[PDB]
């Protein structure tokens, strides 16, 4: 029997929300995705005998550790924890606005929330419900059993019960890095990392590479070299990975799937043996561009190209489908791939691992349980760890000599550079680099800051702007 090899690679990342002067976590996204996704996504492997792989950025690991140790001062979480009698008017406003931002997501479908958003003022009992329901909206798969009593209650929560939920949530965070060590130990999945602060390595190495795909773009004058910083992101990530798992990483996920000829050379020189990127970059780089092969870049480092449509279906499309229909659609497309080639194809499914589920009915649990159990039963599908994909002998391979630099957004860099506001961040970065004194310059090179710059209706953009500029200032003083 001829098989289809299926490789899931779930990418987990948060930029550093910790303001460097106050030490305060200015947004709660790391806490909420930790309690909802970072433990529970690998925990599926307890119930399903498949292979699933994970990427953890070192800056995410750093924050998970600080929450687990009870040291993270999270300003929003403080607004949730406090007795409503002690809430500042500013904290009440932030709670209300967080609810409004998340109100349409299926994980926020509690009728009590709809009642609370329609009242003019909130008394103490109503604020208690708002605080606790915001907490419960982010309940992960594992805790949905232990907390079923509180979830079915739906209203009239007490301060005691809210503190119970918080206790259990931190228990999940405390167990998170351990579950990644375990799945790696048991051979149920590979764990990779990224350059430390999730930067755009190709631009740090050679900003002119943006012209390979957007020749008419205007970028600032990069009057200072970042090539050494790019090395450091990779080197510090390897040291961070060595601290958590005791081994040097052999696999890395390039942030935003971004690669270039020089970045692949850097990854190779730092001992990385395999990475993945996006099939838009493949289509831009080689003529007959099948994403189902193991590629060898200059016979020195292995490269897989993710199947973009399958990755995007999970990441953006299936939230709006019934689980049964979505899984049938997914398995059907795999069947078509399987029958379309005479070799055993390798299908890489790579996407953010924590951001899509909040838009799915029941936080994606019906979909994933149906998907995983259905994949388990197909004799002609074999899921692989990254190690198994890297070394599998009965696959088709091809040598590739060069790539067009890009990312998985349209194969170019326009989401992070090229317009006036984004260029101004780079201008700030360049000037700050000239008198940088410490590794906070590395924090400011993270991709996230340049993604949000310019987007005037994106949520909490002022916070991202504040964080970026604080790191830039801290880096010089």
């Amino acid at each position: 029997m001829k098989k289809l090899f299926l490789v899931f690679w779930w990418h987990m990342h948060q930029p550093l929300y910790r303001e460097p002067y106050t030490g305060e976590y200015l947004l709660p996204w790391t806490f909420f995705h930790a309690v909802k996704d970072y433990y529970d996504m690998p925990a599926y492997l307890k119930d399903f005998e498949i292979k699933l792989n994970f990427n953890l950025t070192p800056v995410l690991i750093d924050q998970i550790q600080e929450y687990a140790q009870g040291k993270a001062k999270d300003v929003f979480l403080e607004a949730i924890r406090k007795d409503p009698d002690d809430l500042e008017k500013e904290e009440v406003e932030k709670l209300i606005e967080f609810t409004k931002l998340n109100y349409e997501k299926p994980i926020y479908r509690f009728e009590r929330i709809r009642e609370l958003m329609n009242k003019e003022k909130l008394n103490r009992e109503e604020l208690l419900d708002l605080q606790t329901l915001n907490l419960l909206a982010w309940c992960g798969r594992t805790l949905r059993k232990d907390l079923k009593d509180l979830l079915n209650k739906g209203r009239n929560y007490t301060q005691e019960e809210k503190e119970y939920v918080l206790n259990k949530y931190f228990e999940i965070i405390k167990k998170t890095l351990s579950i990644y060590r375990e799945i790696k130990e048991e051979g149920k999945g590979s764990v990779s990392t990224s350059p430390y602060y999730h930067p755009l390595i190709p631009i740090l190495l050679n900003p002119n590479c943006v012209y390979e795909t957007t020749p008419n773009v205007k970028i600032p004058d990069f009057a200072v070299s970042f090539r050494e910083d790019a090395s450091k992101h990779v080197e510090l990530a390897k040291e961070k990975y060595f601290e958590i798992f005791g081994e040097h990483p052999v696999y890395m996920w390039p942030p935003e799937a971004s690669v270039s000829n020089e970045a692949l050379e850097l990854y190779y020189e730092k001992g990385i043996n395999m990475l993945a990127t996006d099939e838009v970059i493949l289509k831009n780089s080689v003529e007959r561009a099948s994403p189902y092969l193991r590629y060898y870049f200059r016979e020195l480092i292995s490269v897989f190209f993710r199947d973009k449509t399958l990755s995007d279906l999970i990441g953006f499309s299936y939230h709006a489908w019934n689980a049964e229909d979505a899984v049938r659609d997914f398995i059907g497309r795999l069947k078509k791939i399987h029958e379309s080639v005479d070799f055993q194809p390798v299908v890489f499914v790579v996407l953010d691992g924590e951001n899509c589920w909040e838009y799915y009915e029941e936080n994606g649990i019906p979909f994933l349980e149906k998907l995983y159990s259905t994949l388990e039963k197909e004799e002609w599908i074999e899921t692989l760890t990254l190690e198994e994909a890297m070394r599998k002998e009965d696959v088709k391979t091809e040598v590739i000599e060069s790539v067009k630099a890009g990312t998985w957004f349209d194969g170019n860099f326009l989401k992070w550079i090229g317009n006036k506001e984004k260029n101004e961040y780079w201008k700030i970065l360049i000037e700050a680099k000239k008198k940088a004194k410490n590794d906070y310059i590395l924090v400011a090179e993270g991709s996230d800051w340049f993604w949000w710059q310019g987007e005037e209706k994106a949520p909490f953009v002022e916070v991202f702007d504040k964080l970026f500029r604080s790191f830039v200032r801290r880096a010089q003083e």
